[PDB]
Formats: C-alpha cells, sequence, structure tokens
C-alpha cells in the first residue's frame, strides 16, 4: 500500500513510518484517506499504453477526482477505449462531437455522411481545413481525427441515412453509443432499443441550443416510443417542418461555430459520464435548453 | 434577403425570417402573396402572374423596403475577399438575421477582420478561443506563451496535434491556425507575461480586444482601461464554468478598479482537465466577443458573470456592475 495523494490536490505505507522515525498515527492519516482522497498506483492497466496513460493523464485525474463507481482511474479510460460511437451527421454538431470524443480516447468512431467539404463549411465545421475542401467529409474527418489521436479507430460510411431498416442495422452495426438530431431517426432509435444501445439527442441554433435526452435502452427506462406520442410558436412549428415559400431564391441555413461547440461539449461530457460512470449523467430523460442571448436555461423531463 | 426564409404557417400566415428577430409577419395575406414573394429573387413580376393587381404588387414591394427585409445587390465589400465572403457566409447570414446595428451583413464581418485580439496563455481555455476566433474571421491574433507542447496537452489543447509535441506552443499554434484560416494574421510571442507594465503594453500593442483568465493580470487590465480595450474574463473547471464579465472600458461603465507554500513533497500536482469544459467556455466567450466587436446582437455578459455546473446544469448570474 503506497499513499498517492491524488495528483489533483495541492497541500510501503510501512516505508513512510520507518523512513520517518529515521504507527497508528500514520495508519490514521493513510486510512482516513479512504475518504476518497488516496490512489493505489500499485495497479497498472493491461490495455492502455505508455503513451496513452500519458496522453489521457489530465482527464484521468478528473475521473479519479469524483470516482463515483469506485475503480482504479485507468478502468474509466478503459471504458472509453472499449466504446464504439456512431455519429449520423458529419457537419455542424457532428465534427465537434467526433473531435472531442477522439481527443478523449474513445475507442471507435463510426462516421456516417454523404456530403463533401465546401469552403463555406470551414467557418464552423472543425474537422475540415481549407485544404480539405473537395474531399468527402468522412474521409477528411478520419484524416483529421487520426492526426489528433492516433489510437482512435475510425470507421467511415460515405452515404446518407436512408429509411432502410436493413441498411441502418449495418450502419449502426456493433455500436456502444449513438449520437443524433431531432423516420430514419425513428428506425435507428428502434434499432437502438433492440441492441440495448444508449442514444443521445441534441439540436438548436445560434440563439438557443439543447442537448436532448439520453436513452439508456437497458430496459428499466422509458425509451423512445413513450416520447414518440403572430404566434412566436406557430412559426416555430412551421419552421421545424421546413415549409418554406422561397421559390427560385436560394436560401441557406444560418449557422456559426460558437453554438455548435457549446452543445458538442455538453454532449461529449454527458456521453463520457454515461460510458464510464465516473460521475452521474444529468441528461438521462432530461432536455437542457439554454438561450445564448440572455443565458436563461431550463430543463425538460421526458421520463 | 437571402438570410431570411419565408415561412408558411399552417393557417396560411407568412413570416419572413426564421426567428423574429423582428421579422415582418404578414397576417391573412391575399392569396396572391405566396406566389408573389416566391418569385421575388432576380413590373417584371406582374408579367409572371399572366390573381392580383399591379398597384397592390408595388406596395408589397414598397413595404418590404422600409421593413429592411429586401436585399441590397448594389453593395460590395472593399475589405473582404472573394474567398472570405464564401467561408464566412453562413455566419454572415446569422448577422443579417438579427441585424441590431442596422448594417449591411458584410459590414459586421468587416468589423471582425479589422479586429485584433490578444490572448494571454495557450493552455486549454486559450487554445479553443484562438481557434473559434480564427474560424470566425478575426482579423489578427496575438498569442502570448512561453510553453512547449507536451503529450498530455493533446487531450484538451486543440491547436496542438500529436506531431506538434516538443514544439513551442505559440509556433505550433500559428501553424494550426493558418491551416484552418489563411486570412488570419498571427503575431506570436514566445514568452510568459511578466508583471512589468513596460513589456505588457508592448505585448498588448494595438489590440482591439483582450482575453485572459480569471500579478500581470491587473496591469493588463490597467493597460486596457487606459487604452479603451475590451477585456473578457473566464475560468472554471470540469465541474463548473464561469465566463465574463466583459469590460467595455468605454468610460460609461464601471471599471475593474471600481469592483502560499505547499507541503507537496515529491508528488507532481497537475491540472485536472478534459476538452468538453473548454469548448463550452470558448464558445460562450467567442459568441460574446463576436457580438461585442460587431454589434449584430447585444451581449449579455457586459458587467455579468455566468456560472454553470456541468453536473446538474444549474446556472446563476452574478452582477459585477451596471450599465
Ligand atoms: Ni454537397
Amino acid at each position: 500500500v503506497k499513499p498517492l495523494i491524488k495528483e489533483s490536490h495541492h497541500i510501503v505505507p510501512r516505508i513512510f513510518k520507518e523512513l520517518v522515525s529515521e504507527e497508528h498515527l500514520e495508519g490514521l492519516v493513510a486510512g482516513l484517506a479512504e475518504r476518497k482522497l488516496l490512489q493505489d498506483n500499485s495497479f497498472f492497466s493491461k490495455v492502455l499504453s505508455g503513451e496513452e496513460v500519458e496522453r489521457y493523464n489530465r482527464q484521468i485525474l478528473q475521473f479519479s477526482l469524483i470516482d463515483a463507481d469506485n475503480q482504479h482511474p485507468f478502468v474509466y479510460q478503459e471504458r472509453l477505449k472499449q466504446s464504439k460511437v456512431a455519429i449520423f451527421g458529419m457537419g455542424g454538431w457532428g465534427t465537434w462531437c467526433a473531435l472531442q470524443l477522439a481527443m478523449s480516447g474513445i475507442g471507435t468512431l463510426r462516421l456516417i455522411d454523404g456530403d463533401d467539404v465546401e469552403l463555406s463549411n470551414i467557418n464552423r465545421q472543425v474537422l475540415y481545413r481549407t485544404d480539405d475542401v473537395g474531399k468527402n467529409k468522412v474521409d477528411a474527418a478520419k484524416d483529421t481525427i487520426l492526426a489528433y489521436n492516433e489510437n482512435v479507430h475510425v470507421e467511415t460510411f460515405f452515404e446518407f441515412a436512408s429509411p432502410d431498416r436493413a441498411r441502418l442495422e449495418e450502419l449502426v452495426g456493433d455500436s456502444t453509443f449513438i449520437i443524433l438530431a431531432w423516420t430514419a431517426e425513428e428506425i435507428i432509435h428502434s434499432i437502438a432499443k433492440d441492441k440495448a444501445i444508449p442514444v443521445i439527442e441534441l439540436g438548436g441554433d445560434p440563439l438557443e441550443i439543447s442537448v436532448g435526452p439520453i436513452y439508456l435502452n437497458d430496459g428499466v427506462h422509458s425509451g423512445f416510443d413513450e416520447v414518440k406520442n403572430s404566434d412566436i410558436r406557430k412559426f416555430q412549428e412551421a419552421r421545424l417542418k421546413h415549409s418554406f415559400i422561397d421559390g427560385d431564391r436560394k436560401v441557406n441555413a444560418w449557422q456559426s461555430a460558437p453554438s455548435l461547440s457549446i452543445m458538442a461539449g455538453i454532449v461529449t461530457d454527458q456521453v463520457v459520464k454515461t460510458i464510464t460512470g465516473y460521475d452521474k449523467p444529468h441528461l438521462v430523460g432530461k432536455k437542457f435548453i439554454l438561450s445564448l442571448q440572455d443565458f436563461r436555461s431550463r430543463e425538460e423531463e421526458i421520463f
């Protein structure tokens, strides 16, 4: 037993005693450290590398700070490397999630997108650089993802999500987590329910963002189905339904980087808490809504 | 006005703009407007309807004029290039949507290219702010830092990639920023901020905005008050984040003034961090800095500090001074 006062905090066990005089009282400080302030470095991981433990170090101290699940700090990092996350959009919120997940040591990224990089994507889509223009988005994403973290394995699917139940189970494949917005959404949710895969939603704009509920899909939780069934409101409703009278005028969606990174950050944090259990995740059954104008927020229960 | 959608409510009412936003709302429009507006990108139009009346068509066009909803094809930017207007397009749409300072959309972006932001420290909070600012078309970035990239910086400091290990942070930073946005000028100072005002006024230089963390800090603040330079504070951890207040330093708001050893032993005590907390913090900052510089929309954080738990998502404001 070797007292590692958790490298987060500023200020043999038999070794410190003998080195000190050079017993219950030191025994007293060591033990009372069981108030979750002490490490037992005596454990090394049989999965993670020398490089990885170094690279993942500063967040590993963070898992160990809360240690909700009572594990050695690498076990948490282990639960990320064992994870497989599928992302069904690869511009907007999609590249920021991919980015921050790869940086965090997520095991696998399954990326799905049928688009290609345009110069107008560069202001907000963080995985694509000026020289990536003209590439297919998923190819650029993987290229970029591995330059950041070479231990992340990336599976890329150059296609859109069609409402084909046979194709989606292939696209979902053996995922451990799913990230998506807002029938194809519904077919996936269903796939997710069948394979017991946690699913997190999200969506919004520069004025206000939300990071939708988590569905654990372990059983013992409500699941997607249960949720399935001048007014500032009516034009809200009409817009999400895409009914626009634009005609031959070409109108584009107004988006910029700040709003995406905020929800992408809320999303990645919540996903990391779920996978690892280093701390409890708020967003199970809740929707967090935050104005980016006046910073008022609110919660929504789904179950 | 290519920022605005023309929305069709179920009952048939129309709203020109996605998020009024002070978008015009036409209630119970004549049958003729849905085909009218639908053809207004390009006298001319009355032709196409060949049920509607000629004078009734001009008033409609008349109206859309004083409502500031109609496009100005005659305006070209002498500041922005062909490439920038492309790359900045969608955020340009976002400015055109709220349009608080009543300007042509290009003008707002111009106000960004003309800006110079100095960032003190390229740690976690530091790297994300530089990035999103560069992406957003900030004119010039002044990076101040004496460190070099470590393998442990790679999990949270986003401007640094694996091949960047061992390099100077400000130089690795500049290489990365320029891969993302070649239009941003980057001035780099491989040094830490000493509490010498003689150097600090040199490091600040002709900055137009300052970002720093929650001492040198107080001199930078004094330099800022003296030169009328906005300063935004920030800070927190993986558990709760805070951003602001912003100090306008215009003389019509209260100023910054108005408001040991460790028994460490042989263990190395480190900063506990992961990326998610930083992105939220830089995005709140960047949005607030962009709104302040350009004025396309009003910034909340002037004189206020916003605090958000990342555990249970309770937030709270703290006033630091009144406008
Ligand atoms: Ni395309």
